[PDB]
């Protein structure tokens, strides 16, 4: 018998309670998967399911001291994990999932199938999901003003629609998105539309994460950053003078695995996954202490150019060259963003971007031409070729230009070959950089005899 | 009698309930020794078990209260500790235990034997556990486009499929395996692949182990890689710079040692099980804090040398001698990778390399002549020769060569040290081995003091 | 039993010091792994420490526990391939 | 009891020092080999601890505790063969 273990079973069989393998238990409360340590959750679910059970049960169900009972029944059945967070298509909203590539929405059972542990919170209304109202067209013109929709700004537009896209695809990115432009362009609006968007999906944390050492000890920071679809991080502390901490290469690399190592206060757990789209605001270049191709590959950049600025400056707008139109700021928007006034249309918007760029892999991409830095590692590896084993044949070409052979190897002076990459870079304006590519590459051939196997690609061309 | 006395004594007659020296209480359920110090299992097994027992007995173990006492009077019978996790040659999934040295799959009672407390935490299906599919074509490909099977990469790729298949071993492997090479080569494959194959046998840690203090204070990256077969804590900090805390060579010494001391904080323990092989996927080539020769013998490399670009920059790769080869990318291939395809065939392969090099007994081997940072003393030890008494009988010779006859000995001034170094390699390049050399190996000869007894090797050679 | 190198490099009482309180009634104690103090960029091995060893008890206590006096019946014994420093 | 120089040359009550609540109701704290500071390097004898553990009261607080108030009795004795030195 046992009426208790009876009303347990029931509750085992509706499938409702399950065990992760976090060792945490989710229940399944309001068409939503819940989930909380501190406040378990297993008593609401057998209050709230208590209408499923027959008459005899659940008249049973309504002393604390007896849904107790039935709880330890329930823990104690439970054996097997599974595994959480599987399907990086569906946004899971506070009463349901809405699927990105069919369109439909489900609600009850028909989300239950897909264990979505970290919803945005707020409930899906499917009046305000339309293409036609007042409210998708001021945001249609406000995102035409932040971007706008010339011919020289195509790319960099649809660079700006493909970050703000990935927002709702639960995958891990490989790339992190530099927003980069000079006061009052627009960034901080697009941060509070997206949070309006996506709701509790969107995390912004400080800069430490991009400076400090991940693991060092206790780093929430970082620890928060488990399963958030959009990590935002704002004021880029500009590096033009001294005393600032530059930002690490190693840092970028680490924030690009699908699994970011770090733990909060009074944890253990070491492991979060990643499926953030880290978006970095900034008005200012970023400085890097070690560039690579590691790095190279990992960066990209969107530009703001407009200024939205009230009267009293306009004509102090209208002579500068880092804009490109200057439009009158307005005092109300802030209030109505802040009201979420344009979350459905946003929403709306940012589903019809998903469709648009999901071909059928979605690749962030990167853009490292756009970046002051990268442009020096760069043109060195479009002027400077290495020689190979193929150029043996024209080893007296090489002899007669000026270079040196040495074990089939083609070397050349190390003031020659400075004075012959200083041709055509600034030994001045990189110095630094040009005595670390020159002493890190620097491999002898002969006894002593510092050199570098690299000659000019134009030199090799010409005969 | 007391009937759930007489229950708990039948559910520990069937040794199902183990204490650990640790203090852990391991219980076997559905064919696996799990253990947990956060929800004690005891009454989980209490109620899975009741099955078993006789009619009268079974319905007495419904209710909450009673199996809680089952529960102390099982945990007031164990008074004696079992040694757990001594076989090496297992491999233990979530539903058996494979013999790794026949390849038969044991499961249930004949799987009970062997106290395996750890497990990969995935079933095990013998149809996909098959040497010819199309999964294992793939597979087979891709490794032989990582690493190629040409003549010249033969002693790399033996190197490489030994420390990925010493991942199944559970004793304590006597090296470190550093997984360096240039960026986009193959190292996260690598890395993915053997995660979706060994499954929870298998995690990630920071740099904090390799970096900071291993004893310090409390520090949870080292409380995971307990029992663990693979650790794999990646993304060194760039030492090209030169501008970041060393690899502490402490730390490695501490590292390949049958226990490794951490987590003093609290859940009792201080000491943990060194059964990994710990790989470091580097960038670039390692800085030590002091170099010895107990470090020479502790560290390892694999070389990827093999590019992914893509089309648009595979002519700059092309020209490239980071690569001996480019090919390229394929999108969607981390996708089905991380999706768990590939996991029985490398499983398969690993066994099969796990039987190819395993001799008599397996011994992982370091490569030190690779690290350019470990050059200058092996170079001292191919450059310097110490005073040798049958070498006395050269008194013409040693005339002729200029040495100071001392103490029975051969000695040369500071200032010819000095020259003799200058000649033996570069003196910018050298200064300081030259330096911490002579402190290190200065005796009581020459003027006064700070003399190094030990001539040059071919001036040692020579008569 | 084998303890990490805390024992030496650091104040004896400090906080929870469950290195010192496994050493309660041992008798051999062996610590490895000794940093090479020639290259300047370690911390010596204080002379308090080495005098404190030699007491007959000791202070120090695990964690989640009131007992703090451990008695030092322990050989100590440092496997070091270089030779050690002192303050 | 016997106490090292401990309280010698750091702050009396700064953090949580052992021997300011071993000072409780003991009769007598020795000192021994003080660390001569004739020559240079070796810290002066704080004055502000010879001139604090003079007073009838001590004022320390041990790690995870709260009672900081203790009754002092001890007579403090130093022996060493270097003469004191303090700045
Ligand atoms: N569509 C718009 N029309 C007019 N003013 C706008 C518009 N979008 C933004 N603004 C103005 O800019 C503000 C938001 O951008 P702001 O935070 O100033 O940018 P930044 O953080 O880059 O300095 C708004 O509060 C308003 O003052
Ligand atoms: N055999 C292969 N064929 C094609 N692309 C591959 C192959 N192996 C890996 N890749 C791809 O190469 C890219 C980079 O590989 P990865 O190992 O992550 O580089 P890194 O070693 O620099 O971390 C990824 O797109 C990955 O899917």
């Amino acid at each position: 018998g046992n009426k208790l273990f009876n009303i347990a079973q029931r509750i085992l069989d509706t499938n409702s309670v399950l065990l992760t393998e976090r060792g945490d238990h989710i229940v399944w409360i309001n068409n939503s998967w819940k989930f909380n340590s501190e406040e378990p959750l297993i008593t609401k679910l057998i209050l709230s399911i208590r209408h499923q059970l027959p008459k005899e049960y659940s008249s049973e169900l309504l002393c604390p001291r007896k849904r107790k009972t039935v709880e330890a029944n329930i823990r104690d059945m439970l054996v097997d994990s599974v595994e959480t967070d599987t399907y990086p298509d569906k946004l899971p909203f506070k009463n349901g999932v809405l699927d990105l590539v069919d369109g439909m929405f489900y609600s009850g059972d028909d989300a239950k199938k897909y264990t979505c542990t970290v919803s945005t919170g707020f409930k899906f209304d499917d009046t305000k999901f339309v293409e036609d109202s007042p409210e998708m067209e001021e945001l249609m013109n406000i995102i035409n003003d932040i971007q706008p929709l010339t011919d020289e700004n195509k790319k960099n537009r649809e660079l700006y629609e493909k970050t703000l896209s990935s927002c709702l695809c639960g995958a891990t990115k490989g790339c992190l998105t530099f927003f980069f432009g000079e006061t009052a362009t627009g960034k901080s609006t697009t941060k509070r539309l997206l949070k309006s968007a996506i709701g509790d999906l969107f995390v912004e944390t400080g800069q430490t994460i991009l400076t400090d050492v991940l693991d060092k000890g206790p780093n929430p920071f970082i620890a928060n950053m488990h399963l958030k679809r959009s990590v935002f991080c704002s004021e880029l502390p500009d590096f033009a003078c001294s005393g600032s901490k530059k930002i690490r290469s190693d840092n970028i690399k680490k924030l690009t695995e699908p699994c970011v190592i770090g733990r909060p206060c009074f944890s253990n757990k070491i492991n979060n996954r990643n499926h953030a789209t880290i978006i970095i605001d900034t008005n200012y270049k970023p400085v890097f202490d070690r560039i690579d191709n590691a790095l190279m590959r990992r960066i990209a950049v969107v530009r703001f150019r407009t200024h939205f600025s009230q009267p009293s400056g306009r004509e102090a707008a209208e002579n500068n060259d880092a804009y490109d139109k200057v439009k009158l700021l307005d005092e109300g928007l802030d209030g109505k963003i802040q009201n979420n006034r344009y979350r459905f249309a946003f929403l709306y918007l940012l589903v019809k971007w998903y469709k648009k760029y999901h071909i059928p892999i979605m690749k962030l991409y990167p853009t490292p031409e756009e970046i002051p830095d990268f442009a020096f590692y760069l043109k060195i590896g479009t002027l400077l070729v290495s020689s190979s084993v193929k150029h043996i044949p024209l080893m007296t070409d090489l002899s007669k230009k000026g270079y040196i052979l040495y074990d089939n190897v083609v070397t050349l002076p190390l003031t020659t070959f400075q004075q012959k990459i200083s041709k055509y870079f600034n030994s001045r304006l990189f110095g630094h950089d040009i005595e670390s590519f020159i002493n890190r590459h620097k491999k002898f051939a002969n006894v002593s005899d510092e050199y570098l196997q690299y000659i000019f690609i134009e030199d090799i061309s010409s005969p």
